[PDB]
Order: C-alpha cells, then sequence, then structure tokens
C-alpha cells in the first residue's frame, strides 16, 4: 500500500505546480478606466418677435 | 530340497521380469506444462462535471 500511494502523490505534484502557476495569474494588477460626464444648462432672456 | 528350491528359484525367475519392467516402467521420464496470469492497476486522477 506505500509503494502504490507514494507512486501516487508523486503523480499528484506536477499538477499542484501547475494550479499553483494558475493561482499567480490571478493577482496580475491589470484594469481599465471609468469615465463619466454632467451638463446644465440655465435660460437667460427671451422676447418676442 | 537341492532339486526343489531350484526348480522353485528356476520357477519364480520369470516374474521378477515382469517386476523389474514395471519398475523400469515407473521411472518414465513425463510431465504437462502449468501457466498462470496476474494483473495490476491505478486509478489516476477524476474531475467533476
Amino acid at each position: 500500500v506505500a509503494n502504490g500511494h507514494l507512486e501516487l502523490i508523486f503523480g499528484w505534484l506536477p499538477l499542484i505546480g501547475e494550479l499553483e502557476g494558475a493561482i499567480e495569474y490571478a493577482e496580475l494588477p491589470d484594469l481599465d478606466f471609468i469615465r463619466c460626464h454632467g451638463l446644465h444648462t440655465l435660460v437667460l432672456q427671451s422676447t418676442p418677435w
């Protein structure tokens, strides 16, 4: 049983490395930019014709 | 007695012939063969879906 379990652990080892490498892919500081806009008006004067 | 025992042993002689023949028959070198099998396995991995 010991020889069968040690072999399985050894075979597991590389997948753990791949998963760890994938973990580092999540902490990459990358993003974009957000924008907004605002307007307002004020009627001044008016007259008929 | 000297003649009777001689006749008796001469009559016993032939039986020793077939007895030695059977003894030789018991030494005949013969035999058959034996053959077997076997199998060991090991799981690799698994994931959900």
